[PDB]
């Protein structure tokens, strides 16, 4: 036993010197020798379980050697973890860190890896593990780790209609058992601050500002979109996605407009006004092809969701803004439609989404309005706000 685990110990450390290169031939033989290494072992485990993170402690402690690359140390750890079925159940800090990378140019991007293609294993599955784990370990480090994600993820873009698609195969998520886990942890301030100095890890990856929006802070997502403002400045594509994520959110938003508290509904509040402020400060800048007659509908749903549980005649804003962020998104479709790409796709799609737009609001102020105007002296109207709810509505 103990002589086998030596020559275990020196298996790694030959591994860890050859190992020092990774160009074209200095990483797949010695993948063939793990293969044989797992075809050995397969024919009281406290012990191993610390023999084996002492070995991870020896040969990852070099890189708290020509091994730099800190995004391949994280592969081969993790696969000597996972495959073996040895899993590690320490700091994942430390092999988190490790696959955070900090590439800054696209083609710099992509070299700082290049063997991931080369090497056709099921990497996904011990990154949907890790993930996992990530849950379990109640730590946000994974952030930096869903880059690599992105690597080995079916790296494919949408058809244009995002609305359709479910949020798992919208934020590159698929598979992972997707938010079960930021339930009651308000203390989401940490993991905040963690993305606030990563706006470099955002100039990076495009998905993942999109996934960043699809975790879950409910009562935090009004922060997080105005926190990386500069980086929505750096890149005008990302607002429209924003909307998306809102839409994915729409039962949600129902159950807090089912609460009808004050702070509750006020956090929608200033969620659609910062919304509103992003997309008609950025109306220039976003990309022609980025727009689709697809995000009509979600805003059209968005709409009909808020004005269907805003019972309440104090809450008019909710409903107004709602209209505002719709005829903001019509207007910009306005220059798809009739400027430049010229399709049947407009005009028909859009009536539909005014109509179904201007009849929520009809329905809400038929819901509201339920007594006279006029309050049987014919002096004082009988509701406080309604001339003010009809001047803030009619003129959206």
């Amino acid at each position: 036993v103990k002589g086998k685990q030596i020559a275990a110990a020196l298996m790694l450390d030959s591994t860890f010197s050859i190992l020092q290169t990774w160009d074209t031939i200095n990483l797949n033989s010695f993948f063939t020798q793990f293969e044989q290494f797992c075809f050995v072992l397969q024919q009281r485990e406290k012990e191993v379980k610390r023999y084996l993170w002492q070995h991870l402690k020896k040969h990852v402690v070099p890189l708290p050697c020509p091994v730099r690359s800190k995004l391949k140390t994280g592969l081969i750890v993790l696969f000597v973890v996972e495959k073996i079925e040895l899993l590690l159940e320490g700091s994942l800090d430390w092999l988190c860190h490790l696959l955070t990378s900090d590439a800054s140019s696209p083609d710099e991007f992509h070299r700082d890896l290049s063997h991931i293609l080369g090497i056709p294993q099921s990497w996904r599955l011990y990154l949907v593990n890790l993930c996992q784990r990530c849950m379990d370990t109640r730590t946000y480090t994974w952030l930096g780790a869903l880059p690599v994600l992105h690597c080995c993820m079916e790296l494919a873009p949408r058809h244009k209609d995002a609305w359709r698609q479910p949020e798992d195969t919208w934020a590159a998520l698929e598979g992972l058992s997707f938010s079960p886990f930021r339930e009651q942890m308000l203390d989401t301030s940490s993991l905040l601050q963690f993305m606030r100095e990563k706006q470099h890890l955002l100039s990076i990856d495009e998905p993942l500002f999109r996934s960043w929006f699809s975790l879950l802070p409910l009562s935090h997502l009004v922060m997080y979109m105005e926190n990386f403002i500069e980086h929505l400045g750096r890149f005008p594509a990302h607002i429209l996605d924003c909307l998306s994520g809102i839409y994915y959110r729409l039962p949600g938003l129902e159950q807090v407009l089912n609460t009808q508290d004050v702070q509750d509904v006020q956090n929608v509040q200033n969620i659609l006004e910062m919304l509103l402020r992003l997309l008609d400060t950025y109306r220039d800048k976003i990309p022609e092809e980025a727009l689709s007659p697809s995000y009509l509908t979600v805003c059209l749903k968005l709409h009909e969701a808020i004005c269907s549980s805003t019972k309440l005649l104090k809450f008019y804003e909710l409903p107004a803004l709602s209209a505002e962020i719709v005829c903001r998104m019509i207007r910009l479709l306005s220059l798809v439609d009739s400027a430049g790409q010229r399709d049947e796709t407009g005009n028909n799609s859009v009536q539909t989404v005014f109509q179904g737009t201007l009849a929520a609001t009809k329905r809400w102020l038929r819901e509201v309005f339920t007594k006279n105007m006029l309050t049987s002296s014919g002096a004082s109207f009988t509701y406080v706000k309604e001339i003010e709810v009809w001047r803030r509505l009619v003129e959206i």
